[PDB]
């Protein structure tokens, strides 16, 4: 209870409806990064499946990291986000840099779904 630990809420739009899902990890090794990147980038993909989740948002605080631990969530939010976007088609994530917190959110432009002759 600091602001030294880096601490990612993700959130996933299948359309809000019940509750909003929330995603806890946290990064300290850039190793550890990597494998919460696959995980986080993988499960969203899953939930885009049957909707077209084409809302996704990243939220992260952060304060008292080092230049390090900053790029290593900074380059995360962008590849998580790319992953997110070759799954399915789109472009890119809309970036916003902040003192607090940390929002990037994957726009994914989909209407093209479930084509059955």
């Amino acid at each position: 209870m600091a602001g030294k630990e880096l601490r990612v809420e993700i959130k996933i739009d299948c359309g809000n409806d019940d509750k909003e899902t929330t995603y806890d990890l946290y990064f300290s090794k850039a190793e550890e990064a990597k494998e919460l990147l696959k995980k986080v980038a993988e499960k969203a993909a899953d939930k885009i499946k049957k909707q077209g989740c084409k809302r996704v948002k990243i939220r992260f605080e952060k304060k008292g990291l080092d230049d390090d631990a900053r790029k290593k969530a900074k380059k995360w939010a962008l590849e998580v986000a790319n992953k997110i976007a070759n799954e399915l088609g789109a472009k890119q994530s809309t970036t916003t840099t902040d003192g607090d917190t940390f929002e990037v959110e994957v726009i994914l432009e989909l209407e093209h779904h479930h084509h059955h002759h």
